């Protein structure tokens, strides 16, 4: 039973095709047009059944070239409001046959965010972009919105001529719009069965670069150059992550760099992942995040969560994958740096929730909860925390990448859940079934915390970040003078970002020690936006009123929710800054994406 779903479940009937024919219209903020599912009854004399929407205007229901009686039901908060469809002939079990629907979007609606011209990088077109995940998918189209559900797709889209529509799919040709000579339609074809949450679109003036052989980057011309440059060991962590889980199956990997307010660092739509622009450090320092969404290609698109109760699944094997191609890359120490540094951020997440908190535990129960509010990194890091736990007690990381193999070939083109993966995992290791039965599994899966055991984790690059940590916690006034611009000469990107968030943990620290922080390493001239992140959240932390202005000003020049988020939060905790925040939301909201709003107005305890 998939909890945060209003639709017919896969035991009743399953889409298994969608083909949409859709118009982007940027004056009316609407996307309009027609959804034709192939739905398979699963039962006998099928006569009905129900699918998810929100906030979507409902013309018409055709089957069989007439039109059908629908009804929609009462909005139930952020699952939207059910679609009963009456269906003219009662079908047998295994029977399909095609509900095309006719509908139109809502220019709030939460999958969306519709972009001026002011708000992209070149200022004479607007831009559109979706993000359906977990459940916002119903906010674009009428669909059963769960991952238990696999269907493939084709899509038809028309927009203004001087734009270019991409999808999560292969794409499939262009030609003018035989109904308006201002418009192109663009073609899509996804042949591999997806859930829903992976349908993409996005709408602007994009131009693309080849950086592989089966790889362009996309964005606005004024980003092409140092995308190109910033992502280009793509295809050699393509090459990696098929060692480790077998071919892919996509076809293409594209990227698309999206203007600054994408909510994420990356999303894994087929063929095409999404990332944000605060990636573009300069040096490739921020690629574990093309890693990350490079593995979901396996561990999530491939074998999915049957609910999104059981996301861990998703995103404990992706990072677990992740890691393992930065070790391959650059050494076994450097994927235990990263691990130590996740178990770090699951220190982070627990603490800032409670121990005793339900979303800090790895399976969680999402009935009545919007998945949007109870996103962190425990399922993460806690779900990493677990792998790494297990390779250890299995025999290494080889054993168990034998075994992630084998899993993913196992459940490809499924949705599963946490005792499928048990199961499997059993199975799969049954002459090491003793060791497996001395873990305590009701704490790893259904206790919140930290977990109760933490893996052994190789200290080598971790430790000159520990200990210049601690030289400036245990540091009194009279000891400042020691530091200079040297103690940073043998510390790489990830080992400076180690450092402060070290520090971070333990932060506030003394004013004076911030300032002279700036005034002998000048942080404020570093644009990486990781370390300028957690720069920025141990000045305002730390009481230093000059950070105000910069922590403002990156809250919302860029619109990723693992910066915006706590710097709005850290500005509104300084009483100093708390209006200005407050004030600065209150402004921006309207323009906002409308996850992201929402979440900051929560946070915020405003509107
Ligand atoms: O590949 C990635 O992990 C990129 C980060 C994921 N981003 C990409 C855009 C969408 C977003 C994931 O969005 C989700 C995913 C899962 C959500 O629901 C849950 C939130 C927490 C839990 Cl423990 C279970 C389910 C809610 C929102
Ligand atoms: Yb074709
Ligand atoms: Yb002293
Ligand atoms: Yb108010
Ligand atoms: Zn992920």
């Amino acid at each position: 039973v998939d909890t945060c779903s209003l639709a017919s479940p896969a035991s009743v009937c399953r889409t298994k095709h969608l083909h949409l024919r859709c118009s982007v219209d940027f004056t009316r903020r609407t996307l309009t047009g027609t959804a034709a599912l192939t739905v398979q009854s699963q039962e006998d004399n099928l006569r009905s059944l129900v699918l998810d929407t929100k906030d979507l205007t409902i013309e018409k229901v055709v089957i069989n070239g007439q039109e059908v009686k629908y009804a929609l039901g009462e909005r139930q908060s952020y699952k939207g409001s059910p679609m009963e469809i009456s269906l003219p002939i009662a079908l047998s079990k295994n029977q399909e046959i095609v509900i095309e629907i006719s509908f139109e979007t809502s220019p709030k609606s939460s999958a969306l965010q519709w972009l001026t011209p002011e708000q992209t990088s070149g200022k004479e077109h607007p831009y559109l972009f979706s993000q359906c995940q977990a459940i916002h998918c119903r906010a674009i189209l009428p669909c059963q919105d769960t991952p238990s559900v696999k269907l493939t797709y084709t899509a038809e889209v028309s927009v203004p001529k001087e734009l270019v529509a991409l999808m999560s799919a292969i794409r499939d040709g262009e030609t003018p719009d035989p109904e308006d000579p201002s418009r192109k339609i663009y073609k899509f074809i996804q042949k591999v069965p997806i859930p829903c949450y992976l349908i993409a679109l996005v709408v602007g003036a994009l131009e693309s670069r080849q950086i592989g052989p089966r790889t362009l980057v996309w964005s606005e011309k004024e980003q092409v150059e140092k995308s190109a440059y910033e992502f280009s060991e793509t295809e050699s962590m393509l090459k990696i992550a098929e060692d480790l889980g077998g071919p892919y199956v996509w076809g293409q990997y594209d990227l698309l760099v999206l203007p600054p307010s994408f909510p994420y660092g990356g999303m894994e739509n087929p063929c095409l992942t999404f990332v944000t622009p605060t990636l573009l450090a300069g040096d490739k320092s921020l690629s574990n995040v093309i890693a990350h969404e490079i593995s979901h290609s396996w561990t999530g698109n491939l074998v999915t969560n049957k609910t999104w109760d059981h996301f861990w699944l998703n995103e404990g094997h992706t990072v677990y994958l992740e890691r393992h191609i930065c070790g391959r890359l650059f050494g076994e120490k450097f994927r235990h740096f990263n691990a130590l540094g996740g178990w770090g951020e699951l220190q982070n997440s627990v603490k800032t929730f409670g121990e005793t908190h339900p979303f800090t535990k790895l399976v969680v129960d999402l009935t009545d909860i919007d998945p949007d509010v109870a996103y962190s990194s425990v399922p993460y890091e806690k779900g990493f925390a677990l792998l790494f736990y297990l390779e250890q007690l299995l025999g290494g990381p080889e054993i168990f990448l034998g075994f992630l193999k084998a899993y993913v070939e196992k459940f490809s083109y499924k949705s599963i859940t946490t005792d499928d993966w048990k199961d499997f995992l059993y199975s799969y290791f049954k002459d090491k079934v003793d060791v497996l039965n001395q873990v305590d599994w009701n704490a790893w899966l259904y206790s919140p915390g930290l977990p109760p055991i933490k893996p052994n984790y190789d200290m080598t690059l971790t430790n000159a970040c520990i200990a210049l940590s601690q030289r400036w916690i245990t540091a009194k006034e009279d000891d400042l003078n020691s530091f200079n611009a040297t103690d940073l000469k043998d510390l790489s990107s990830h080992q400076l970002n180690e450092f402060l968030a070290q520090t971070l943990q333990r932060a506030p620290l003394p004013l004076g020690h911030i300032k002279r922080m700036q005034e002998v390493y000048n942080f404020n001239a570093i644009n990486n936006s990781e370390i300028r992140f957690r720069w920025l959240r141990l000045c305002i932390q730390s009481k230093w009123e000059d950070a105000i202005p910069l922590a403002l000003k990156m809250a919302t020049e860029q619109g990723r929710m693992k910066f915006t988020r706590p710097l709005f939060k850290d500005l509104a905790a300084f009483d100093k800054s708390h209006d200005q925040a407050v004030r600065t939301y209150q402004e921006h909201k309207a323009s906002m994406h409308p996850v992201t709003a929402m979440l900051v107005g929560k946070d915020l305890k405003v509107d």
